[PDB]
């Protein structure tokens, strides 16, 4: 109940930034109509988008991990028809996912839209440390099928391996909330429902790979 | 215990609401910067800074309930005023909201903020399952006084209705467009601690009809 709370005035705090930023820009637009280049006043609309988006992404985050606690209807489902729509939602011009997944359908019992938000998570994250590459990849074993992420970033030390699920950043720099720890605090509990395990290790080309075990029945 | 969720849930799900409708501001100025003109953009400019006026009013709402331990603080306000404000940040130059508002003001103890992101809710979705047409009325009654929603969409079945106002619960047919499970979830509490009542629905055109009954206390 409280670790929730702590967590919700996080959110509504490093939401003050971005938001009083785009009040901003949007009263510069609404006063200067007359004055401005069509240039800069699109560059003020551009960054009003990029601030909403921000913004987004934390409230989703916090939702995601809110529903992490309550039980929700398990059922049959394809993995890759999941990894499939996650991958094509976070695909973007920006970032080039590499799909390289096994070649059969893989059925796990599972709320899929808890899986659609871990397999998301692991994306931004991987789009975050890495330098460009992300590699989507899932497989299968008699017991237990699989689905992990790669990026080519720093790779982390075993170390630093286990602050990394932390969703508060001890720096204080101006941030309550680090929103890469959140994302895979929230993966682990989502893995944790379905009870899988994570397992973390360095990826084909040196960065961080993460991979998400769980149960066929 | 379960409680204290929904009122979380309730708060953050409903930041989104105006954000979005900010997206939608910012992305046509974006666009459509060669054609439009002085009156315009500056609505569309206003228009976003009422919508980012609201998230802090949301935020400042769950700061209060953190001190204070009260969260919906009550008051006689006019029901209409508040109707009127989310008809017509929900209404664009794309989207027109039909309205049949009863004459004058209704007087009713509420929390205003609380009922905004309520009727905010029932609006979005009239426009997320139904199909352009969304109708805003309220009116009142010896005791009551109401508000009502309506699309021209499918509805919800009878049988649904119980299930379907559970947090984090979705529709089949929903699962075709996208969401959370959360508005009439979130609709219901906020009605609920006004001791109101919802009453679902056929529109006008055979969608979803939702009503929200509230008491008018007597001296
Ligand atoms: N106006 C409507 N017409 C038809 N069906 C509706 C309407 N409003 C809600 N529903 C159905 O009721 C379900 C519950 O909606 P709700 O709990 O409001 O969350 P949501 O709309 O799915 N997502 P979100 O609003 O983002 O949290 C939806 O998934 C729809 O199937
Ligand atoms: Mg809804």
């Amino acid at each position: 109940a409280d670790d929730r709370t702590l967590l919700m005035a996080g959110v509504s705090h490093d939401l003050r930034t971005p938001l009083t930023r785009i009040r901003a820009y949007a009263e510069t637009i609404y006063n200067s109509l007359g004055e401005l280049d069509l240039s800069t006043l699109k560059e003020l609309a551009e960054s009003i988008n990029k601030d909403i988006e921000e913004c987004n992404a934390i409230i989703e985050q916090f939702i995601d991990y809110l529903r992490t606690g309550q039980e929700m209807p398990m059922e049959m489902a394809d993995l890759n028809a999941v990894l499939g729509e996650v991958i094509a939602a976070e695909s973007g011009y920006e970032r080039e996912i590499e799909t390289a997944l096994y070649p059969g359908s893989i059925e796990v019992k599972m709320h899929p839209l808890s899986i659609k938000r871990a397999v998301a998570n692991m994306v931004v994250n991987a789009a975050r440390y890495g330098n460009g590459w992300i590699k989507v990849s899932s497989g299968t074993e008699p017991n237990r099928a699989w689905f992990q992420v790669e990026d080519d970033g720093p790779g982390i030390a075993p170390e630093q391996r286990k602050h990394l699920f932390q969703p508060f950043v001890r720096g204080d720099s101006a941030r309550t909330i680090s929103g890469t720890g959140l994302g895979l605090a929230i993966v682990q509990r989502i893995v944790d429902n379905h009870n899988g395990m994570l397992e973390l290790g360095t990826s084909e080309r040196g960065g961080l790979s993460i991979r998400a075990w769980l149960p066929v029945p």
